[PDB]
């Protein structure tokens, strides 16, 4: 089982929650690198993981995670879940099976969480005070889904792109250790913007060079053309998208 607690949150708790969810995703190494596992050969039963993202003993919900893309699918406050409105269909059959499941009017993309919100990831703060609201909010069931979309686009970064990469949950561990919220900066977001192409990069290489040139961008919003397996960037990939063996 994989918790996280917001009481008395410190750097380390936090770090070792993204370690415990990295442990559980991981499908094999390509490359030295952990890959998440080939959808085509994993048994359905073994496709869909919860963590508890609590906030007190008394308050907690938890988050439905698809292992192949270590993306949110749902999540659950109670005897009540809702799945993202591209879930895929055998989500529902595995979990929060014991609650009344419904669908959410918005997809999982940020395009459409944005468009939702009203906001987009750059204007929408991120830290622990952020994923507490976050987590009382879903546990209310209040039924705004202006906020429901901000909430998710808090924990989807907060869980599944701090998996993902290193560079995005050692930011959040500086901001618990600092009490310090912050908005992702712009090589947070190209690196949520080219997970996919990264792994694929990666995957396809051939003498340590990608096939299809992987665009990101810099903290200073300077674009870097990442096209080999020894680019410094490489490293901050902590699961990579199954793409294709090599």
């Amino acid at each position: 089982p994989i918790k996280f607690s917001t009481e008395g949150a410190t750097s380390q708790s936090y770090k070792q929650f993204i370690e415990a969810l990295r442990e559980r995703l991981r499908g094999g190494l390509i490359h030295d690198i952990p890959v998440l596992p080939d959808p085509t050969t994993l048994q359905e039963r073994n496709r869909y993981i919860t963590v508890e993202l609590s906030n007190s003993d008394t308050e907690s919900i938890e988050v439905g995670i698809d292992v192949t893309n270590a993306y949110v699918v749902a999540y659950r406050a109670g005897t009540q879940s809702h799945f993202l409105r591209d879930a895929p269909s055998s989500a529902s059959d595995y979990l929060f099976t014991g609650t009344d499941q419904h669908s959410l009017p918005f997809y999982g993309t940020y395009g459409d969480l944005e468009r939702w919100a009203h906001q987009s990831r750059q204007q929408i703060p991120l830290g622990l005070q952020a994923l507490t609201h976050g987590i009382s909010f879903f546990r209310s069931g209040g039924n705004d889904n202006e906020e429901k979309a901000r909430t998710l686009i808090v924990i989807i970064q907060m869980v599944a792109e701090a998996a993902r990469f290193r560079y995005i949950s050692n930011r959040v561990r500086v901001s618990i250790q600092t009490g310090t919220a912050f908005q992702p900066d712009a090589a947070m977001i190209s690196l949520e913007n080219n997970w996919d192409n990264l792994s694929r990069g990666v995957q396809e290489s051939v003498q340590d060079t990608f096939p299809n040139q992987v665009t990101l961008t810099n903290i200073r919003n300077e674009p870097v053309i990442v096209d080999s397996l020894s680019h410094p960037t490489v490293a901050v990939l902590a699961l990579m998208l199954f793409v294709c063996n090599p």
